[PDB]
């Protein structure tokens, strides 16, 4: 009946009869009402829930601070400890901590959802290293993810703690050592008492025991043999959350000294099972410094793989003993330990026992495993002998914080006087259910020498022993087979080199071209430069004004939808989704779930009666599935319960029986094959392509595939629906891009006029087009439940169900036939576009239309035919995305240009200049354009980036390196901006002036992090001639501005700015006579005089929209208002033996017109570029042949992290030009920079061609260009040597 | 509007005004309340003139909207307010007015 | 522009819900801001008449 | 079903404010003693003019 006592932000927290299942993250937000700490993914991978844990050790008299992810911490493990959140280090009503002030003022926030995690990771680092290096700060952020900023401004804020810019660094608060938080004195007293008592907590579902003595821990291990021993909960935690595991009894000890031991012996090193991985990293890093290389072989290999293991938070939570026992097949440490003669020190009531850490232990043979009543105390890792060498290798989707596809540990021992292999141990991870060893191959290699024929024999032996079925889980089978022998080759080169160093007489030397295979791709030197431009001083237009919510982002005070306080008696709604891609729902059983605790209601399609459908565009479609399902993740049931936990528990016991249906369509080609119904065609024609193909020198046929993309907004789908209690009024608070649409679908579902339903949006934590259609579906179903039961209803999706429900960017297939001259002119181009639409074709026709109107990019194709189709599949329906078809259509065009370049013997850059638009030219849709800035962006990027010089240096590197290659590429940009009609571009605003002079402004646009609200206050400040501090904005609401269009299409700030300007001018006109009589007066004087003279101080602003038109039958029109121009150059280096690659440098020039806010505009270029970079390289969605999205292990989705950012990044804004049509001659940058990411794609493509051309192979690389695709294209003796399975003889993991 | 409902039925009288001026049944109109966030600088609800003066402001906003919509009303006199409102949107005519 | 007042309906006033109402609101708002909490104030009939 | 001001639902963690009023028609406030009231259950704050 113990009490749980710990501290949060200096305040004491006591809980009586605490539920042991309580986790820290929901406890902070709901019970303590501290909503700064966010939910991001719930698996410990994104860092949005980063907090600081502080403990006091009474034996050593020292206070330790360590970061942690609150989503994995059970609060029962916090007894006597101190938590610190973002709110605990500062706020706007106390003091702003320097970390908060700088990340905000350096423009390190956009949507702000990731900021509290970034702050806590930086703050915790500074509490441990007050005078740090940049490497220490970037390592601390390795497990912190951002979708908006591109990480550059956050590194800038990190740099200021180390020793024409966008921030005044000299005005920052210095780091005050007297202001830092004090460890709660009471916790120090409790630790001094050194209690021996075992703490006990419990509920009806779980028993929790926390022994504090070794004797008690052994007693509970004996009485509850099957109970897990929780340390950091980073293996058990994710398994109970995502795999339905449940433990009725938990043993979680508290700082047992015997498990924290660190013994420096004569023969080796003994590390306790309770040490965290971060502590082991530090212990080993100290040992390798004070001991000679001869003995520290095992410790260097372990240090290598501890550097890339997850992030700083997980490393500070996870234990060494937990790592060994959990026996993950993808473990990075267990393959190294398996080859190092390590032994495990076990303990129980019976006594002590020592077992080897071998292959049988890692395979969980009960003969070589722990006994049920045994614990692991410590592990012994021996010193290495002379002539003993150990190496570790790994390859994953991303350099850091990603589970390995294959890893390995290898050890070899030579005889002093023979050079003969005496011992050899090789183990691999990620190639089976457990870590395996090649004990048979190794034993056969015993007695040989280290030379060519040993390596060739070893390869064939290894491949036979460590075999993989073509159906092996995780997929990437041919990649895994190649990596297995590629690592062996690297180990061969490593050992061959040190032997030649130690024994020059008996060994040959490495070939010069082979030596860089030993150097890994690594860099932490993140450099960058920015270039922009330079009216009264009061006028903020053109100034780098910080995001209005920047500081509130950094303090956790920004309210997102789920941060809203608990509404009285609100319920929670969760969905049961489809587990089949195309099947018949034969029956649904709700009997069990309905009877479960807290369940209020469960709704199927028949409970929604006639409001289960809604006409979004051309046809009415279901909210909930009826008799059939047409993709996984389709909504089927909606569970309504008193609490979120009760809702998810009941939803799991809803029972649905399926009967699969043919056909099962998953790919575009399957969709074309199985389709025979009429499909609406979209077509562009310019010139005469049939005539032109008879004059060209050459003809070329090619095709490229391009995968999709998850939005990965850091804030998942979130909404709160509150009925008023009168006249069926409904208030809908939802994270959406389109409040008008939420209002329509909610009112329709409730059979109400629109004046009864209002939608309010203050801010959105990222959207990128993925918070529109299905957001309304969920909002309509949630509102139906709220009205039915007269209760507020909240609905927030977890990351997993969010990715299954929402859908992502349209995958593409592009087929082209190109007729070109021998010098590069493409006189004829016959192009075909196919989009994978998913189960619904709602927004797939619009992206096809935009793809055709944008596929020309920067090139004048005199004879061009372009056609496009949207293809239905049995996959989640795909939505809009940043770019709106341009990132797909332009890559397909750039792929065709790259293929034409190969035929002509010219670099792709030369073919680009010869096909580029002229200064005055014409588009395929017969719109006249001015491309002066297109050419200028190209020239300035060539000069700024020193392309020609670096081109020679890359060719020189590739001529001197065989297993490493560098690549270089530059692509141009023409991103046109414009909607389909004038009505689609209209915007409105509402401005009040109160009698004290202050101003309230609101408009129809939505803040997603792009800073539209900041830009509107900048407009009000100029038009009304008042400082921005006199203006304020609350949010966006259908109750104040009606009939607002979707926040999207790169025009949000442009059009709403014109509406805000319109209202400000109306007010200034009314006040001109009062202005004249008192020119020296304040706005308080002018407002009061206006009231006294009966002059209205409220005005509606309105803009009718740009004139835009497109006649799709004729294929002509004036659809676009202006064009964003740009150029991007990127350089990379690839590892031909593994597929790894490093982004070395990127240079970007952008035509932005006159930037209203260069800080925000540059931040939009950086974020778009990084988002496109992930689209073309590392972001990959894996589906099974049954249509199931794979999300565990190496199938986890990876967005770019800090390690993926280019080490060098130069961005320059083109000098301004006049554009009297747009607001202040500005241009909308939001979507343009995404395509610039493919400069990395074609830089990798360049490097792959260099290796292929040198190896004599005479290339279509699909997107995303993953390490799997890079490695397999670099064909060598290993690619040819691997076994291959007959296609169709096995069911693959992926398609 | 700026007036306060304290039992005298001002809100009832305002929707009566909207019903006349816009030629629509009162069930097509709705009012939620009074807020400084929607109507600023409103005088006290007192002096026997609350319905008088706010009625003239509501009448002013209705006439501004009916002015904007007269060309659309002319071409489709038999249409509903749903038809007229959507056509106004399609022709980029503002449907919010301050009285 | 930082302070908004919302009124749906009043259960009778007859002039007696102006000046003193603002004083009570100003004092209540001071407490609410001082403690970061929402604050409710309702008067009983006796103290109301005083 | 008509919502008057006090009919609004309990908002999360809201407090309540009540007033101590004068019992004299014309006098001077010699002293105010809050020691007992401040220590009583639930009391968050007591505010005087200063
Ligand atoms: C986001 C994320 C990223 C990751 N990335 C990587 C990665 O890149 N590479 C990698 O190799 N791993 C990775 N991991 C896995 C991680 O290294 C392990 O989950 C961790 O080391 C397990 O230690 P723990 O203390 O969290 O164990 P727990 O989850 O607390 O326990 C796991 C198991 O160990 C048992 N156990 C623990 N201590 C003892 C003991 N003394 N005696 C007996 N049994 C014991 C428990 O009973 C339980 O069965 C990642 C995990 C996460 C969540
Ligand atoms: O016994 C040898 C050895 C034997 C013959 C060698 O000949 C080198 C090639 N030779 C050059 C002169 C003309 C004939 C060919 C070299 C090393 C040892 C080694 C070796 C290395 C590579 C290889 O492919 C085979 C063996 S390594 C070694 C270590 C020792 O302590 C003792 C002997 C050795
Ligand atoms: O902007 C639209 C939209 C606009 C007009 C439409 O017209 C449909 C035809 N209908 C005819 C009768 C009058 C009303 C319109 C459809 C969608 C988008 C949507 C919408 C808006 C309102 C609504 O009630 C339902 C759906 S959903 C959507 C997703 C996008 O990615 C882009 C635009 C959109
Ligand atoms: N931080 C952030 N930036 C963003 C987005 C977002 O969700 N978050 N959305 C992008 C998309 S899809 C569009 S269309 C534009 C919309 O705003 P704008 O028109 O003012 O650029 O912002 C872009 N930039
Ligand atoms: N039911 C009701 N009627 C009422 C009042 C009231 O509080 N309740 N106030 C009176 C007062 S003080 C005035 S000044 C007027 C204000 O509204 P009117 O201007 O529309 O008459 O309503 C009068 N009638
Ligand atoms: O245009 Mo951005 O909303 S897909
Ligand atoms: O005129 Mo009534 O507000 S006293
Ligand atoms: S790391 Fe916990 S929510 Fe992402
Ligand atoms: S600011 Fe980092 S996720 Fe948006």
């Amino acid at each position: 009946a113990s009490e749980l006592l710990f501290y949060v932000n200096g305040r004491k927290v006591i809980e009586k009869n605490v539920d042991p299942e309580t986790m820290l993250l929901p406890y902070l937000r709901k019970k303590l009402r501290l909503t700064g700490t966010k939910y991001g993914c719930g698996g410990g991978g994104c860092g949005a829930c980063t907090v600081m844990i502080s403990r006091y050790n009474p034996i050593t008299k020292r206070i330790r601070h360590h970061p942690a992810n609150a989503c994995l911490i059970p609060i029962c493990s916090l007894y006597g400890a101190a938590v610190t959140t973002v709110e605990g280090i500062g706020s706007t009503h106390t003091r702003i901590h320097p970390v908060q002030e700088r990340i905000a003022k350096c423009h390190g926030t956009q949507c702000g959802f990731c900021t509290p995690g970034m702050v806590m990771s930086i703050y915790t680092l500074l509490r441990n290293h007050p005078e740090p290096t940049l490497d220490q700060l970037t390592d601390a952020l390795g497990g912190n993810l951002c979708r908006c900023t591109g990480y550059r401004p956050i590194i800038d804020a990190c740099k200021t703690f180390c020793k024409p810019k966008l921030f005044a660094e000299e005005e920052f608060l210095p780091l005050d050592p007297t202001q830092e938080l004090i460890f709660p004195p009471e916790l120090m007293i409790m630790a001094e008492k050194q209690s021996q008592r075992t703490r006990v907590f419990g509920s009806e579902r779980m028993m929790w025991f926390s022994p504090v003595t070794l004797k008690e821990l052994l007693e509970f291990k004996f009485k509850y043999p099957q109970a897990p021993v929780i340390m950091g909960n980073t293996s058990v935690g994710p398994e109970v959350k995502f795999k339905g595991v449940f433990h009725p009894v938990i043993i979680s000890p508290d700082r047992i000294e015997e498990l924290s031991v660190v013994n420096h012996a004569y023969n080796g090193l003994t590390l306790g099972a309770g040490l965290s991985l971060a502590q082991v990293k530090d212990i080993l890093a100290d040992v390798v410094q004070k001991l000679p290389e001869e003995k520290t072989q095992m410790y260097h290999a372990l240090l290598k793989h501890l550097g890339t293991l997850a992030g700083s938070q997980i490393r500070n939570m996870a234990s060494l003993g937990g790592h060994i026992i959990s026996r993950h097949p993808d473990s990075d440490l267990n393959p190294i330990l398996a080859v190092g003669n390590c032994t495990l020190n076990l303990l129980s009531k019976e006594g002590k026992r020592q077992i080897p850490l071998n292959e049988q232990f890692l395979s969980k043979c009960p003969n070589a495993d722990l006994k049920p009543q045994e614990i692991l105390v410590s592990v012994n890792i021996p010193y290495s002998r002379k002539w003993e060498f150990v190496s570790a290798f790994r390859q994953a989707q991303r350099q850091e914080n990603a589970l390995a596809i294959v890893n390995s540990g290898m050890r070899v021992f030579f005889g002093e006087g023979d050079g003969i292999i005496r011992e050899l141990c090789i183990s691999y991870g990620g190639v089976g259910p457990a870590t395996i060893c090649a004990k048979n191959s190794c034993q056969k290699l015993i007695g040989r020498h280290w030379n060519e024929q040993m390596l060739d024999i070893a390869c064939r032996l290894i491949l036979n022993e460590v075999s993989l079925l073509g159906s092996a889980p995780g997929g990437k089978v041919e990649f895994k087979r190649t990596l297995i022998i590629s690592f062996l080759f690297k180990f061969y080169l490593e050992v061959s080199q040190i032997l030649k160093k130690m024994d020059p007489v008996h060994y040959p030397s490495l070939a010069d071209k082979y030596e860089s295979a030993l150097e890994d791709l690594h860099s932490k030197h993140h450099c960058s430069t920015l270039k922009y431009q330079n009216q009264h001083p009061e006028d903020p237009i053109g100034h780098p004004i910080m995001h209005l919510s920047g500081v509130k982002h950094a303090t956790g005070e920004a309210i997102y939808c789920d941060d809203m306080p608990l509404v009285d008696q609100e319920l929670f709604l969760t969905f049961v989704t489809s587990s089949r891609a195309h099947a018949k729902i034969v029956s649904i059983d709700l009997s069990e779930a309905l009877s479960m605790p807290g369940v209020v209601d469960i709704m199927t399609a028949e409970h929604l009666s006639d409001v289960n459908s809604f006409c979004f565009f051309t046809e009415a479609e279901k909210f909930l599935a009826t008799d059939k399902v047409f993709c996984v993740g389709q909504l089927v049931c909606a569970v309504l319960a008193d609490s979120e936990v009760q809702a998810k528990r009941a939803a799991k016991r809803v029972k649905i029986v399926y009967q699969d249906l043919e056909p099962l369509i998953l790919t575009i080609e399957e969709s074309i094959q199985h389709n025979s119904s009429f499909k609406p065609e979209r077509k562009l024609e310019y010139g005469n392509v049939d005539e032109a193909f008879k004059v060209v020198d050459q003809i070329l046929e090619g095709e490229i595939h391009m995968g999709g993309q998850e939005h990965f907004y850091m804030e998942t789908q979130s909404m709160l629906v509150v009925p008023k209690g009168e006249d069926q009024e409904m208030d809908v608070y939802v994270s959406t891009q389109f409040p008008k649409y939420i209002q329509d679908i909610v009112a329709s579902t409730l059979k109400l006029p629109a004046n009864k339903v209002m939608c309010h949006v203050r801010r959105v934590g990222g959207a990128f087009g993925g918070k529109v259609l299905k957001t309304g579906i969920i909002a309509a179903v949630t509102a139906f439940a709220a009205n039915k039961h007269g209760r507020a209803v909240r609905c927030v999706l977890e990351r997993g169900e969010d990715m299954l429900i929402t859908g992502g960017r349209h995958p593409y297939l592009g087929k082209y036939k190109a007729g070109f001259m021998n010098d590069g002119r493409i006189l004829a181009l016959d192009m075909e576009h196919y989009s994978n639409a998913g189960a619904s074709l709602d927004e797939s026709l619009f992206v096809i239309e935009m793809g055709l109107l944008k596929m020309d990019n920067a090139y004048k194709f005199p004879n061009l035919r372009c056609r496009g189709w949207a293809c239905r599949t049995n996959l989640p329906s795909n939505t809009a995305f940043r770019g709106f078809g341009f990132p797909q259509a332009a890559l397909i065009t750039e792929s065709c240009i790259t293929e034409v370049a190969a035929k002509c013997g010219l670099s792709p850059e030369k073919v680009r200049i010869i096909n580029m638009y002229k200064e005055i030219d014409q588009t395929p849709y017969k719109q006249e354009i001015n491309a002066k800035n297109l050419i200028q962006c190209w020239r300035e990027c060539m000069a700024m980036s020193s392309y020609s010089l670096r081109k020679v240096a890359v060719e020189k590197f590739n001529a001197e390196n065989y297993w490493k290659k560098k690549g270089l590429a530059m692509v141009p940009l023409k991103f046109p901006v414009g909607l389909g009609s004038r009505a689609a571009g209209q915007a409105a605003a509402l401005v009040h002036i109160y009698l004290d002079g202050s101003v309230l402004v609101t408009h129809g646009g939505i803040e997603m992090g792009q800073g539209v609200h900041t830009k509107m206050i900048q407009v009000v400040s100029r038009e009304l001639r008042m400082p921005m501090s006199n203006v304020h904005l609350r949010g966006t609401s259908t109750e104040t501005v009606p009939n607002a269009n979707i926040s999207g299409g790169s025009v949000v700030a442009d059009l709403n700015g014109l509406a805000v300007k319109d209202a400000c001018q109306t007010l200034l006109k009314r006040l001109e006579p009062i202005i004249s009589k008192n020119p020296k007066g304040t706005w308080k004087d002018w407002a009061q005089t206006a009231f006294d003279e009966s002059i209205n101080l409220s005005a509606v602003g309105y803009f009718r929209g740009y004139e835009s038109d497109m006649n799709w039958e004729k294929g002509e029109g004036q659809p676009f208002e202006y064009f964003v121009y740009g150029a991007a150059c990127s350089e990379v280096e690839i590892d031909c033996l593994t597929g790894d690659h490093k982004n070395i440098r990127t240079d970007i020039v952008m035509d932005v017109g006159c930037s209203i806010n260069p800080a925000i505009d540059i931040g939009q270029i950086e974020g778009a570029f990084i988002q496109g970079m992930g689209l073309y390289t590392i972001e990959e969605l894996n589906y099974s042949p049954q249509g199931i999205l794979h999300t565990h292990g190496p199938d986890q989705y990876k967005i770019p992290a800090i390690c993926d950012m280019p080490t060098e990044l130069h961005i320059a804004l083109l000098p301004p030009s006049q554009n009297s049509n747009t607001l202040y001659s500005s241009k909308g940058l939001g979507e343009s920079g995404v395509f610039l990411g493919c400069s990395v794609f074609f830089a990798i493509h360049d490097a792959v061609s260099a290796a292929r051309q040198e190896r004599g192979l005479h290339l279509t690389l699909n997107s995303p260009l993953t390490p799997e695709k890079i490695r397999m294209a670099c064909e060598d003796k290993f690619t040819k040597m691997i076994p291959r399975d007959e296609p169709g003889s096995y069911v693959p993991w992926n398609v």
